[PDB]
């Protein structure tokens, strides 16, 4: 009733909180890639994250490949246009879930059971949730309600063409991505694979919280991530102002920039229980850097702070959704 | 003859090189704020730089004030619009030159002598050259050829309204600002006054080159400058995408951002004798960060590199203007 976020995104606050809880429970669950949670009128498929570097980068610097035109036909480029680009490890792992597990049959079963389908994931798990949603959008029958995707601190998945295709097919609003202010994982794929990416993953792996000795984060990982985020944001700003790709390559001395870009509806948790909702992908890229800038020193502080925020989506949304202070930028 | 940069900016290569040489000679010249160099058909007024912090910031964080509406009437805002903003120390020091020295009479004398007037300056001296040019544009008689301004590694001087007023009066093309790729001084006013600004100035003061002991640069000064440059560039990108000022203040948690913005024609020296010319002020702000990004580590390297580039405008332009490889972004 009244003006709530749940009305704007057409997902109740109860199910978003449920999705956050299931997403954290899915991690490190006896090797299983997903769990299914059934509640009245809903089926939540929550995908476990992976903290193996090979599951993030098939090859450095960006681990990208062509989006599978057979599996996702609607995301194809018209004619000989540049093809949509996806993280190769993400796609490989999602395809393995489909091939090895009866995911599609279980999705058809809950739909036939009159349940709304929600794919959800935290961290790497959000990439599986994103690919699952696109796959079942591709194969849906005519009178099936569209699946929804909710991610928490998820990495980026696709490039600009990928995102443009999702928007073109009118699928972008089905995706809701929560991003904490200082969570680096939504930003980390804007930079090349760090030589210490595995050590970054170990630090952000929830199982590391139970270790007797605390794992140390690699020195300067946060600002190294934010330098790349600003590089990609300012690159796209130059493109939108008329600069050409060859010229920009000369200006930056021909270094490689990340191809990945945000898509879908983003919800930034900006602190003091405030939420900022926006859909424009160009604005999301700018704000991924803009809201994550640091004050004071935060040299020996941001590491623990970024980890806490990456792991605190449950508590943050319990508070921010129960007592709402939400602003919409393109609504 | 043919296609040259001198034809595009209507200033011969000979006089640009002359201006660079006079700008470096003006520094630390027996306390005098400027020198006058006369050659056939020209009068170059070169202004000495100041490496006293009080001459850069009257008050932290940005040392800004209202542009003097009496002295520069054409830069005034229509009615009760927001007024043009200038560096207070820069304006105070330029006014002192006019009041204490016969600058205006000497300018009238060379003009009556059928000499083209060029105001030039390196580093802080470029700010004096900029204000001198605007002042004499304001007071010019009807048949006097417009004065020209050439700066080398100059700090920013005015805000967006200031720059918009210069463009509105059709004066922007009279200004030529050379910027080396890794020279921090064109970027430094995009961030708040460092607590070690005086130590930054000591490091970039040319007289420091003769010291027996080498002055050490303050740790991390370069990346601290570039973090602010990216912050301001991405702020303006968000504005150009529809974000409002109150919203952006909440996103960055209400920190103060620098008001200063580039204006005039910029020429970036991008390496290998290449020059990149552009006039769009929004693109200049983006490129101030974009072309200055660092590879490898450059932890104990960029300090010496940035200093060398700030002090190498003479040699760079001798080579880049004699054998030209120039690209124009908005021409």
């Amino acid at each position: 009733m009244g003006e709530t976020l749940g009305n704007r995104i057409r997902l109740s606050e109860e199910i978003v909180n449920r999705a956050a809880s299931q997403a954290m429970r899915a991690h490190n669950s006896a090797g299983r890639p997903f769990l299914l949670d059934k509640t009245r009128g809903f089926a939540i498929f929550a995908f476990a994250g992976s903290w193996l570097s090979d599951d993030w980068f098939t090859h450095p610097p960006f681990g990208e490949t062509k989006m599978d035109a057979s599996t996702f036909p609607s995301l194809r480029s018209v004619g000989n246009d540049e093809v949509a680009v996806v993280n190769a490890s993400f796609l490989r792992r999602f395809k393995a879930i489909l091939d090895q597990l009866p995911l599609e049959r279980e999705v058809q079963k809950v739909i036939a059971d009159r349940r709304q389908v929600v794919f959800t994931g935290h961290s790497w798990g959000g990439a599986m949730a994103i690919l699952a949603t696109l796959y079942f959008l591709e194969k849906a029958g005519p009178n099936q309600n569209p699946p929804r995707c909710i991610t928490f601190g998820s990495p980026l998945v696709g490039d600009r063409i990928f995102g443009h295709a999702v928007r073109r097919e009118k699928w972008s609003d089905h995706f809701i991505h929560f991003v904490m202010r200082f969570d680096v994982i939504p930003r980390i794929m804007l930079g090349p694979a760090s030589t210490e990416h595995q050590q970054i993953l170990n630090f952000f792996n929830p199982r590391s919280q139970f270790y007797r000795e605390p794992l140390d984060p690699p020195l300067g990982f946060y600002l190294n991530v934010m330098r790349s985020a600003s590089s990609v944001a300012i690159h796209d700003a130059c493109i939108l102002m008329g600069c050409t790709n060859p010229l920009l390559e000369t200006l930056r001395n021909f270094t490689e920039l990340s191809p990945y870009r945000p898509f879908g509806t983003y919800i930034f948790c900006t602190g003091n229980g405030k939420l900022v909702v926006l859909k424009n992908p160009d604005a999301v890229l700018q704000i991924l850097f803009y809201c994550a800038q640091l004050s004071q020193e935060e040299a020996a502080e941001i590491a623990q702070r970024s980890l806490h925020e990456h792991l605190a989506y449950e508590n943050e949304l319990q508070e921010s959704l129960g007592m709402q202070n939400v602003v919409y930028l393109d609504s």
